[PDB]
RNA sequence: ACUGAAACUGUAGUAGAACCAAUCGGGGUCGUCAAUA
């Protein structure tokens, strides 16, 4: 055998009969240069190309926030709407 | 127990060189056609 070792598995109950579905997260590089302004082409006084890898648009993540009673009974005291306010 | 910032995938480079839209041809000239009685 050998171990995983990455990716995420979804859920699982305790006579799930079946593997917990598998998410993959899509990246793609992107390379970019830098510009001496002088000659107008990259050079090594610039660094010429970077890269960066991005996780790629359309993936969509779950994130959890959370708080004590405490804290939802001051925000809810203050606006009654105020999970509205967590769309951005 | 707190998102790093900032950075043009750009710079140089003639889709071009060679290649015949061409070769041959008198604006010419004679007997055929029909089948019976």
């Amino acid at each position: 055998l050998k171990g995983e070792r990455g990716g995420y598995v979804g859920q699982f109950e305790q006579e799930q009969r079946n593997l917990p579905n598998t998410g993959k997260i899509n990246s793609e590089l992107f390379t970019h240069n830098t510009i001496q302004d002088d000659v107008q082409r990259p050079t090594s006084d610039v660094g010429g190309v970077y890269s960066y890898e991005a996780i790629i648009a359309g993936q969509t993540f779950v994130a959890e926030l959370r708080l004590p009673d405490s804290l939802v009974k001051q925000i809810t005291s203050k606006n009654k709407n105020w999970q509205a306010q967590l769309k951005a």
